[PDB]
C-alpha cells in the first residue's frame, strides 16, 4: 500500500464521469475544513496485516498533527504495483473500518471508481506533506 | 525518475521554511490559471536521456490537454529511490531546459529545497491524472 498524507485547509472532491464500467459506489461530492488528506494506493500484496498498520499509522500521525478529519482518498497513481479495483475497493472498506478503531474524529472515505476533480490548499509545515508505504 | 501530471484549472505555492541547510534557489511565491502541474521527483539512476523522455512526454501531454503553462515542482515523495539533492536539483535545472526546446509555451520551474505551501483544483476529466517513469 502506497499513501500519501497531505494536511490540507481544506479539501474538496466532485466525482465526474465513472472510471470503472460500474463503480462500486454511488457518485457524490464533498467538501471539508482543515483535515489529514490521505490519497491511497492500494498494491497486489495488501492484506488485512497491511490495513491494520496503515490505521496505526494515519491514526498517529493525525494526533501529532491534531487533525480531526481523515479523508481516505482512493488513488490509482502512487504505484506500478495495483491491486485489481474489486479487492482495492475492499481493502480501502476495511481501512476506513480499521481507522474508525484507533481515530476518533471524523473519517470519509470518497468513493472510488470515479473520476474526480479535486481542490486542495495545503500547509506548508515541515510535516504537511509525507508519504508511507505498508507491506506485509 | 517518477512524475504526477495535475491538469490544473489553477495553481499556486508559497516557499515557507527551508527544507536544505542552503536551498539551492531563492524564497518565492507564484500563481497561475490553467496549467499542467508536473510533480517531479528524481531518482537515483536518473541522467540525461532520462531528463529527454520526460521532456518529450510532458509537451506531447501538454500538446493534446491543449495547455500553454508548465509548472516543474519538485517533489520528494513519489519514490522510496530519490537522488540526493543536489544532483536532484541540477536534473531539474536540465528538465527545464529541454523542456523549453520541445513545448512551446510558458515553463515555470518551482524553487528546489523549501518546504512549500499550494493550492491547486484540478480538473476531473479522464486524463487530468496521470503518473509516469522515466529511466535509462
Ligand atoms: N489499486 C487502486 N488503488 C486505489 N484506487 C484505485 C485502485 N484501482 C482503482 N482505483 C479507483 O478506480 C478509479 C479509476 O482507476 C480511481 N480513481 C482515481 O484514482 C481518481 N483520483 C482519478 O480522478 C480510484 O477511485
Ligand atoms: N530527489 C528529489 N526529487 C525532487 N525534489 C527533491 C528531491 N530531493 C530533494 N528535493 C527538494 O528538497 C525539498 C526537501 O526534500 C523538497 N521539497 C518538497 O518536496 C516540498 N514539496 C515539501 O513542501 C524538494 O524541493
Ligand atoms: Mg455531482
Ligand atoms: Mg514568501
Amino acid at each position: 500500500m502506497r499513501l500519501l498524507y497531505l494536511h490540507a485547509d481544506r479539501f474538496e472532491y466532485k466525482t465526474v464521469k465513472p472510471a470503472l464500467k460500474n463503480p462500486p459506489d454511488p457518485p457524490g461530492e464533498a467538501s471539508f475544513g482543515e483535515a489529514l488528506v490521505v490519497f491511497t494506493t492500494v498494491e497486489d500484496g495488501d492484506g488485512p496485516q497491511t490495513v491494520m498498520y496503515a490505521a496505526s499509522d494515519i491514526a498517529s500521525h493525525s494526533s501529532r498533527l491534531k487533525v480531526t478529519t481523515v479523508i481516505l482518498y482512493p488513488y490509482a497513481h502512487l504505484s506500478s504495483r495495483l491491486a485489481k479495483p474489486m479487492a482495492a475497493h475492499k481493502r480501502l472498506i476495511e481501512l476506513e473500518g480499521a481507522l474508525r478503531t484507533k481515530f476518533p474524529g471524523h473519517v470519509h472515505r470518497a468513493p472510488f471508481g470515479w473520476y474526480k476533480s479535486f481542490s486542495i490548499a495545503c500547509k506548508g509545515h515541515p510535516l504537511a506533506e509525507l508519504s508511507r508505504s505498508f507491506t506485509e
